[PDB]
């Protein structure tokens, strides 16, 4: 029985190499949590993909926790979402959802969030001497561009900008999470309202219009669908930003293969996606097996067992990625876990990439000479939150 979380490696840049060991030996381990229970880790590609894609897994490993809540709305909502639901459930929101959450309207949209990071750009760039990252823009963007999305726009800004970072919270923080979490559950309760009779081109917008029709959508799944992509899409592509920079500026020969070439841009993002994990388990919540399951490797796992899917290893899984523990920005086969798999595979998929190329492009193109702050030795990530983000990220240029 394995100590599971594992120890925190010095360097932000490196993994537990734990993982390595075990993908490379045993593979499969069963695992113990301070707490005492027994859990079990799968390591291999082929392994995670099972796991996530097989339906004899579940995501309810939470149920009782929300329940025992309930009656907060942080409870009422952990209950409420997809990537807490199941069977059926899930089926229809997802379903529902994609109605509105299409790939168009994302393809649409990276036009205006170009102009959501020039801008922040424009900011950066009148605020003094090393400047963190973090706070200027890594943090702001994804919420500007859910905001964007939705239909929130654009006074009532500095406004949920509160209630965004409240969420950012160190994950103990449960009573100051639990409060911005109400005031999103009545504001947009409220915009609903407004967005109801004016209308726009917006996520919010395109649901109602649903819901009023011939469809049982209510509006406290908007709401809850409302709230759970932010949560979801926020702390996420805010860490990953920051990470990646840091990651190519610690690869500088990887980095130059992007530099004056911005075609290059849509496979490095994936390559870091692949590459720099959130967390072991690529911030995949735990399953628990709702019977018996035979793997690749033979092992047997058994039936109302919790089960980690440890992406972060099977992203470098050398049986699929040629050279896998090294960052290949020109990779083109690169089949990776970070937005999951299986039906819970993640809804803001393309979002996120075009997020990101969007953000590094610019980056690049208007602040090419940038350089860290300095240094490597001095990172520090996150003591808690859960994800894999950096405190801060002093950059000049
Ligand atoms: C890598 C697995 C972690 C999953 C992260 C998922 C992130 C998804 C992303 C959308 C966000 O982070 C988030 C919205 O889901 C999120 O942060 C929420 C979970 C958020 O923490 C929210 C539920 C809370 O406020 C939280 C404090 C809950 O109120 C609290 C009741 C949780 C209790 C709890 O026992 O769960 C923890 C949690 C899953 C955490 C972390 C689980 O710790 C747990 C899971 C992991 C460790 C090993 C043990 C095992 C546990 C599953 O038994 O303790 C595990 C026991
Ligand atoms: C780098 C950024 C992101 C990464 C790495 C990421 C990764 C993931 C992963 C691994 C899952 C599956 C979790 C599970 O299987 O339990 C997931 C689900 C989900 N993701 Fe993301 N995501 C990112 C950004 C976003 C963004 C920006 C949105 C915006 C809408 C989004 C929409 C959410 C939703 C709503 C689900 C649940 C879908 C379902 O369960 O059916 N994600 N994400």
């Amino acid at each position: 029985p394995i100590a599971f979380p594992f120890p925190d490696p010095p360097s932000v840049c490196e993994l537990p190499p734990e993982l390595a060991e075990i993908r490379d030996g045993q593979s499969v381990v069963e695992v113990k949590f301070p707490d005492g229970i027994s859990g079990w880790m799968v390591t291999k590609h082929a392994d995670v993909r099972k796991v996530l894609v097989d339906s004899r897994f579940s995501s309810k490993v939470m149920a009782t926790a929300a329940a025992a809540m309930s009656e907060t709305e942080t409870g009422k909502l952990m209950n409420e979402s997809l990537v807490g639901m199941d069977a059926p459930e899930h089926t229809r929101l997802r379903k529902l959802v994609t109605k509105a959450f299409t790939a168009r309207r994302v393809e649409t949209l990276r036009p205006r969030i170009t102009e959501l990071v020039g801008q922040l750009l424009d900011e950066l760039e009148t605020l003094p001497r090393p400047v963190d990252l973090v706070k200027n823009f890594s943090v702001p963007l994804p919420v500007r561009v859910i905001c964007e999305l939705l239909g929130v726009p654009a006074g009532d800004q500095d406004t949920f900008h509160a209630w965004s970072n409240a969420l950012l919270g160190d994950w103990q923080q449960v009573v100051e999470k639990e409060a911005a979490t109400v005031s999103l559950v009545n504001y947009f309760g409220e915009l609903i309202a407004v967005k109801r009779e004016n209308p726009a081109d917006d996520l919010i917008s395109e649901l109602i219009a649903i819901s009023d029709g011939d469809s049982t959508l209510t509006e406290r799944e908007i709401i809850a669908l409302s709230i759970g992509i932010l949560s979801a899409g926020h702390e996420t592509t805010a860490n990953q930003i920051s990470m990646f920079l840091v990651t190519l500026l610690h690869n500088p020969e990887e980095l130059d293969k992007l530099r004056d070439n911005r075609e290059a841009i849509p496979k490095a993002v994936d390559e870091l996606l692949r590459f720099v994990p959130l967390t072991t388990t690529g911030g995949i919540i735990p399953r628990l097996t709702t019977a018996e399951v035979e793997l690749s490797g033979g092992q047997v796992l058994p039936a109302g067992a919790v089960v980690l899917p440890a992406v972060a290893t099977a992203n470098r899984d050398p049986e699929v990625f040629e050279d896998g523990e090294r960052l290949n920005v020109t990779r083109e086969n690169n089949p990776h876990l970070a937005f999951g798999a299986g039906i819970h595979h993640c809804l803001g998929a393309q979002l996120a990439r075009i997020e990101l190329q969007e953000a590094l492009g610019a980056i690049l193109d208007r602040m090419p000479q940038v350089r860290l702050a300095v240094p490597e030795s001095e990172l520090r990530l996150k003591s808690a939150s859960i994800i894999r983000g950096l405190e801060s990220l002093p950059i000049t240029w």
